[PDB]
């Protein structure tokens, strides 16, 4: 799959994007690769953060669906007009698909100044598409219209006046064995909406957090390429930070640091990595009572940021943060690993990435199996609203 290697780029903390074309003749746009959502949406009008945008009127193959769409996130929001057009991924499979496209006509706190992307490719499932689940997602249309296998894989890699450039690979339709070492371990997709998974155990430097495992997945756990941080439920975040602070206590950081609101620095090349612990997330295995662990380094959860001031220092941001909407395994987790979104088999694979950042004493790892007798249920059941209950599903 050599032509798809190195098909992702971006700026550290601002998203990985892939080049796509939309329309006839093809307009090129940089599109955020987001496994935490299910819409293909592109800037379609002027915005102070956009260099360029989709112009429906210049496309001979555009069809208007004469329907609007609205997507608020917590942080972030956009709206636009629905239609279809021809879409291709130049550094992807050699095919062209007719897909749904949301033409973003207005937004708030969505586009990111300097990120160099103009749209989003939601790679998750129809259930969480807007306005509803009859708007077929891009990947679904790709699979139905072409012979491309129902799987994609992501290798996200490497992280004074500008942020650092990052690179990665999105392999559509298969697995490229040059992008990983060792074994590939699979965790079930719990339900096809988000890429929901189940964490059964958490350790910080070998030490079990010893919480009821349902807390790890309160109110869900998901794999999301479009989120920078590892985000943890409030209770878990608190326990995690208490344990990391204890490991690192030779260094008394400001509160702002642990809130992700302040950098901490050392003289170039002198960062004391070994005072920061590894974090191990045990994921449910394909077999009853089995699990496997993925282990990340401080090199993953301390994000490097270059101080225009003291550019003579190596400075870092803490990239683990509190959530009220469940665990998010964001780019912090994914930069450790080659991650296989095996939709055909309702599972997510992890292996050690051939490009992850480490040192001479520790590595990110994927290891198993681990076995538990009479393993309880670690999944949470989100309270059912009357609104959601009333939906029909024909
Ligand atoms: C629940 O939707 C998700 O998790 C998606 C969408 C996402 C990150 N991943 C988000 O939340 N805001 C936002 C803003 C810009 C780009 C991507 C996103
Ligand atoms: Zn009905």
């Amino acid at each position: 799959f050599v032509e798809m290697v190195d098909n992702l780029r971006g700026k550290s903390g601002q998203g990985y994007y892939v080049e796509m074309t939309v329309g006839s003749p093809p307009q090129t746009l940089n599109i955020l690769v987001d496994t935490g959502s299910s819409n293909f949406a592109v800037g379609a009008a002027p915005h102070p953060f956009l260099h360029r945008y989709y112009q429906r009127q210049l496309s001979s193959t555009y069809r208007d669906l004469r329907k609007g769409v609205y997507v608020p996130y917590t942080q972030g929001k956009w709206e636009g007009e629905l239609g279809t057009d021809l879409v291709s991924i130049p550094h992807g499979p050699n095919v062209t698909v007719r897909a749904n496209i949301a033409a973003i006509t207005e937004s708030d706190k969505f586009f990111i100044n300097g990120s160099n992307w103009e749209g989003i490719l939601g790679l998750a499932y129809a259930e969480i598409a807007r306005p509803d689940d009859s708007l077929e997602p891009f990947f679904d249309s790709l699979v139905k219209q072409t012979h491309v296998p129902n799987l994609f894989s992501l290798q996200l890699c490497g992280a004074s006046e500008v942020l650092a450039s990052v690179g990665g690979s999105m392999i559509i339709g298969g697995i490229d064995h040059s992008l990983y070492t060792g074994s590939l371990w699979y965790t079930p997709i719990r339900r096809e909406w988000y890429y929901e998974v189940i964490i059964v155990r958490v350790e910080i430097n070998g030490q079990d957090l010893k919480m009821d495992c349902k807390e790890y997945n309160y109110d869900k756990s998901i794999v999301d390429s479009g989120t920078t941080n590892l985000r943890l439920p409030k209770k878990v975040f608190e326990a995690a930070v208490k344990s990391i602070k204890a490991a690192s206590s030779t260094e008394k950081f400001p509160d702002g640091f642990w809130l992700g609101e302040q950098l901490v620095c050392w003289q170039a090349g002198t960062t004391p990595w070994n005072i920061f612990p590894v974090i191990s997330l045990y994921l449910m295995g394909e077999v009853t009572n089995q699990s496997f662990r993925i282990t990340i380094l401080p090199q993953q959860y301390l994000r490097p940021v270059e101080d225009v001031a003291t550019s003579q220092d190596d400075c870092y941001k803490f990239a683990i943060s509190q959530s009220s909407t469940g665990t998010v395994m964001g780019a912090v987790i994914m930069e450790g690993f080659y991650v296989v979104f095996d939709r055909a088999r309702k599972r997510i694979g992890f292996a050690v990435s051939a490009c992850h950042v480490h040192d001479e004493f520790r590595t990110a790892a994927v290891e198993g199996p681990f076995v538990t007798l009479d393993m309880e249920d670690c999944g949470y059941n989100i309270p059912q609203t009357d609104e959601s209950r009333s939906h029909h599903h024909h």
